[PDB]
């Protein structure tokens, strides 16, 4: 999803900042992890999606097996 | 999987105690890296897993196309 | 992907120094998280093509289920 490459792109703006801080910086790590536990959770919801979908086209591709099966 | 779930909750847990600590931080900073590391983790075997099963569709609806063809 | 569990194996190694030296700490804070972020990204990619994997599946069914109901 475009959120999860936007989260990302928060967390690489996050982490320049945290770099070039470290050339203050702790409130930086702790946002930084906020921002990798809300791409984390993005990730997570669209890995579960895709779960499902395939669990679904295991149903269709059964059912079409099944037909082809009952036609002979 | 459920285990996700629950290595995002104590993630989300550690979360909240770091930053009601930035207002003993470090130790907190370190575990919750190893909180989210654990769901990379966790996220990576649930992926590989859908790798696995799109492969295996792959294989089921190419059988199904196959011997449509065959059948002509 | 091989990268994903290179990146996973970098933020293990990574772990246990930032670790060791809870018992130059916050360089590798930093660094952590500049390896967690790759990993998400790399799963990002990968999750990204199991989508699209999985649309060309639907397509693929899709074809068949038409197939079989034009034969009718």
């Amino acid at each position: 999803t475009s959120l999860i490459e936007e989260l990302i792109r928060r967390s690489e703006e996050q982490q320049r900042r945290n770099e070039e801080a470290l050339r203050q910086l702790l409130s930086g790590i702790v946002q930084q992890q906020n921002n990798l536990l809300r791409a984390i959770e993005a990730q997570q919801h669209l890995l579960q999606l895709t779960v499902w979908g395939i669990k679904q086209l295991q149903a269709r591709i059964l059912a079409v097996e099944r037909y082809l099966r009952d036609q002979q």
